[PDB]
């Protein structure tokens, strides 16, 4: 069922913004590890005395990395005269965010028809406002409301290239890395209580509903903006990792970003080649039992060679009633066991491919729990 | 002249510690960009609930990267019961350092005969104490005094492997990168006033003295611990970059680290291959005039091919009366135009090679100023 109740016209995931202490180092690391090009910058060299922001790009995927300069550089400025290209930025909020959370996502940004309207309707409908609609160079409108913890849902809309005040990067420094990642599939929040988070967020967007945890997935009208939310289940055999997140994150925040690849096998080869030379590490590979059992559930979907490749790469495969999902999880992206990344590719549900095709891996909890057990053997 | 007045027995540069907001991302970036192995860690996986610290290594060069976890993780601890492997660490000092300076060096560490003695004698001789001598597992003694700004000079001594509480890293994650860098040659501070900084530091160590700026170089008995210090010259034609450092750094701090390579040509090839894929950028290359003029000053030292290689790589060459110096400078290592790195190799002064052989590049100010001018042509 899909009531299509979006209170305003939502288009797609536009970009994800990380709040860092040093944007250069994180961005350069992410670029290498994930195969993302350097596309745009806003910093001293572009006249921004407030924050340093570097945009990484792979297909439609836009990762933004932002860190504050010294407040001294812009002490003579006020908001009317600001040189920051993202007017919602605030030294104190940024430093406080990073001190409280470490490296993490500050904004999940979606493109909408009209960001001023989407903010008004949102706030009229329960959203806690975070930064009011501001119009940049009469060309783009940006607005922010609280999503969960210190993560904001950021609305962006264009009259008619990322943002005003950004510049396209020197082609010399923009080496065309690409490991196959194409767009953001979903962005997942961890909260201490699912119900109120859902009710709050579903309340002001109109989005509809699509082991260690309980979770639920909110989705826009065409189900291409997918916002799962997790909560822990306490008392369990092995401690809830949603709880471990909340402890080390100092509260709710973004847990993981799921990035769609147009060739999950090439992506995972390319990322794993780089795991130990600056890139990202992947979760431990499941035992061969998980892959012996793969034939009986997806043998009609992937060849034995395609299945053998999965085993080389530690890829996970799950299937619902509409499609098949290939997925894998990185280890945490930073010092803390908090945010991580998921690499995704979906097969099926073509009419284009509809969102969520294959689910989010629900069946892999049972398949792993079992295959762990039948591997002791 | 070398009076050899060290007030205590200094051995060599032991390690450099960066204070970061996220140690993983900086370290992984530095590893790739500079060809440094992952050698040791102290973090949650080793039971450290206080800070995350990762050691990178290339030859004798030891870069340490440290970031704080949430103070909540260790709220029940006191200094006697601490789980931090570096007992001088302090969340508040670290967060304050990084908020004030961004990514930068917190400690310049030298190995000494006896760190307890070196601290006492230092403090008896004017040093502002920063962390008193602490003995770790009855095996290593560490102590800290203020060097300049918020940079500490850290004494380390061993009775008899980096530090207690660190673990050697999984050989799977320890890929043996190596671009030829072998040790730290000198670590340079920028201060607003040279005289008092010199007098202070020479005062408590016994170290002796070895455009935009004035500078002077302090050195231990065998001149293998070299600590230049810069100050600006105001009013000049083009603004002092020592001043630009002080403005963007919020005061004095470490300006650059000069790393010795056993093959500056292979290092610079390897680092430049990686400049645009996660590594480090290098300063703009000098005009061909600088290389046409190279033959007449170092043509007795490097072949025409060796000189041609220099031109490919942007290498700078200078010469004093004892030896020849090959050097190049990176662009800043982080968001701010503050700390950068210098790649060095020295030819001459063999008896072993004596420290400082070839100087620090003094002659290259004139040679560049000129070659810029004779290139307009
Ligand atoms: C597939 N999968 C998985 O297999 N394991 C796993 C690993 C090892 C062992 Cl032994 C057993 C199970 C996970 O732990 C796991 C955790 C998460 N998560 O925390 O969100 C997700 C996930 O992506 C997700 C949700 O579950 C519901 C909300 C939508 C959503 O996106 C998927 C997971
Ligand atoms: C060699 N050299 C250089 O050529 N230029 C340069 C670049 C481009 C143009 Cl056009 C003209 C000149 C520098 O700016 C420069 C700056 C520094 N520094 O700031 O310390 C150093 C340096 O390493 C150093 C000192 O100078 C004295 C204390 C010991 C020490 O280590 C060397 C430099
Ligand atoms: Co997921
Ligand atoms: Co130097």
């Amino acid at each position: 069922k899909n009531p299509k109740s979006d209170k305003f016209k939502v288009k797609r995931f536009h970009h994800i913004e990380f709040w860092c202490g040093d944007a250069t180092n994180v961005a350069r690391r992410f670029s290498w590890g994930l195969g993302m090009r350097f596309s745009a910058k806003s910093d001293l060299s572009t006249g921004n005395m407030v924050h340093a922001s570097y945009l990484l790009t792979s297909g439609d995927l836009r990762f933004l990395f932002t860190a504050p300069y010294s407040p001294s550089l812009s002490a003579g400025e006020i908001k009317p005269t600001t040189t920051a290209s993202i007017p919602s930025f605030d030294h104190g909020s940024c430093r406080s965010f990073f001190s409280s959370h470490g490296l993490g996502v500050r904004a999940v940004a979606i493109e909408v028809e009209d960001a001023e309207s989407a903010f008004s309707i949102s706030v009229a409908n329960g959203a806690i406002p975070s930064s009011p609609p501001i119009v940049l160079n009469e060309a783009v409108t940006i607005a922010e409301v609280k999503l969960y913890g210190d993560v904001v849902l950021r609305y962006v809309s264009y009259k008619a290239e990322f943002l005003p005040g950004f510049e396209r990067v020197e082609d010399a420094s923009s080496f065309p890395l690409d490991y196959g990642i194409r767009r953001l599939d979903h962005a997942v929040g961890n909260v201490p209580e699912l119900g109120p988070a859902l009710t709050y967020v579903a309340g002001f967007t109109g989005f509809h509903q699509f082991s260690g945890l309980n979770s639920a997935v909110l989705a826009s009208n065409d189900e291409m903006v997918l916002l799962p939310i997790n909560e822990p289940v306490h008392g369990t055999k092995r401690k809830s990792q949603i709880q471990t997140y909340l402890e080390h994150n100092e509260g709710a925040g973004l847990q993981h970003l799921a990035l769609m690849s147009e060739d999950i096998f090439r992506t995972l080869r390319e990322m794993r080649k780089r795991s130990s030379i600056g890139g990202f590490d992947f979760m431990p590979s499941p035992p061969p039992t998980y892959y012996q059992n793969l034939k009986k559930r997806v043998g009609d979907v992937l060849s034995d060679d395609q299945i053998k490749e999965c085993e080389e790469l530690g890829i996970l495969v799950d299937r619902d009633d509409q499609g098949t999902l290939l997925q894998i999880f990185t280890k945490p992206l930073g010092d803390r066991p908090t945010i991580f990344i998921e690499i995704i590719q979906r097969v099926g549900c073509m009419m284009y491919q509809s969102g969520g095709c294959g689910g989010f891996g629900k069946g892999n909890f049972s398949e792993l729990f079992k295959s762990i057990e039948e591997y002791e053997k």
